[PDB]
């Protein structure tokens, strides 16, 4: 065979990063929730980010709200705890 062509240039570019489908997702600040959303729903009371499902105050158990927990700390003398002689 007999042929020939011209055309070539250098190039130095740092490998491209692993593009991420998502752009920005915020995690819920509720005790018992692992849902996120594109936007960041912040509470004008506790100033925390939550999910649309738990965006409401009481919904996410807003600490600011004037409503304490329906349950108190466990304060009971453990029973059946200790070395039993025989
Ligand atoms: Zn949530
Ligand atoms: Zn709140």
């Amino acid at each position: 065979g007999s042929s020939g062509s011209s055309g070539c240039s250098e190039v130095n570019v740092v490998k491209e990063r692993p593009k991420t489908d998502e752009h920005k997702s915020y995690s819920c600040s509720f005790k018992g929730c692992t849902d996120v959303e594109l936007v960041a729903v912040i509470c004008p009371y506790c100033e925390k980010n939550f999910c649309l499902r738990h965006r409401h105050q009481s919904d996410h158990d807003c600490e600011k709200l004037e409503v304490a927990k329906p349950r108190m700390a466990a304060t009971q003398k453990l029973v059946r705890s200790g070395p039993s002689s025989g």
